[PDB]
C-alpha cells in the first residue's frame, strides 16, 4: 500500500491505543499542562504556546482540573493580572506517574531508532520534522 | 534535542490536535468501526481484528453506538452465534465525513512525502513500519 496510508494508519493507531489500553478520567491536554506545571509555575498563556492549542482550551482544561482539586492558582504581586498555576498535593502522584511513562517510552523510541543508521536518521529526523510542522499547523 | 524527543513530541501534537480542535461526541474507534462498517458487514471479532483493540473495547463501542441510533445488529442465519453490525440510516452522514476528513489529511500526507526523493522514501518507508509495530505492540 502507499506511504500516505501507512501515515493515516499511523496516525489512527495512536489514538486507538491511547482511547484502549492506558477515578478522575483526565484528558492528555490535562495530563500535559500537569507535566509542564510539575516542573515550573505557568501562565495560561505560557501553557497554551508551549502546547500549541488556544487559550480557550487551556482555560477550559485548567478549569477542570481546579475542580478536581488537581491545581490551585495564585496571581502574581507585581502584575495582578497574571495567574500562576501549581500542582496541589493531591496532583503531584499523577503527574510523576504519567511522567514515568513518558520516560518509558523514550526507550522505546531509542530501540526503535537504533535499527538505522546515523545517515538513516538523518531523513528520519527531516521526515519527523516536517510531519510534525504539518500536524500542529 | 533527540529524535526520541521529537517522536515523544510528534505522539503528543497528534494527542493534543485530536483533542482539541475538530450532539453526539463519538470517539476515535466509534468512527473508525462506522468508517469499516460503511464498506461491508463485520463481526465484533473482525472489527477488533482490523483495528487491533480487544473485543472488549470494541463490544463496549458497540452498544454506545446502538444506544445512539448509530448501528443495528442482525444475527447471520446459518450460524446464530455470529452477528452483523450496520449502520443505521442516521449514521451514514456522519461515517461519510469523516470517511472525507480522512481522504483530504491522506492528500496531506502525499504533498508532505513529496518533499523527499524516493531513495530517502524506503527509509521513511522503513521508519513508519516499523514505529508502527512498536506502537501497536
Ligand atoms: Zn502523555
Ligand atoms: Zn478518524
Amino acid at each position: 500500500g502507499t506511504l500516505e496510508k501507512k501515515l493515516d494508519n499511523l496516525v489512527n493507531t495512536i489514538l486507538l491505543k491511547a482511547e484502549n489500553q492506558h477515578d478522575v478520567k483526565l484528558t492528555n491536554t490535562q495530563e500535559h499542562i500537569l507535566m509542564l506545571l510539575s516542573q515550573q509555575r505557568l501562565t495560561n498563556t505560557d501553557l497554551a504556546k508551549a502546547l500549541n492549542i488556544s487559550q480557550a482550551a487551556v482555560t477550559k482544561a485548567i478549569k477542570s482540573l481546579v475542580k478536581q482539586d488537581m491545581l490551585a492558582g495564585t496571581k502574581d504581586t507585581v502584575d495582578a493580572r497574571v495567574t500562576y498555576f501549581e500542582l496541589t498535593e493531591l496532583a503531584k502522584p499523577i503527574a510523576s506517574e504519567h511522567t514515568h511513562h513518558h520516560d518509558e517510552t523514550l526507550n522505546v523510541y531509542n530501540r526503535l531508532l537504533q535499527k538505522f543508521s546515523a545517515k538513516e536518521l538523518e531523513i528520519v529526523d527531516k521526515f519527523v520534522t516536517v510531519f510534525a510542522e504539518e500536524l500542529e499547523g
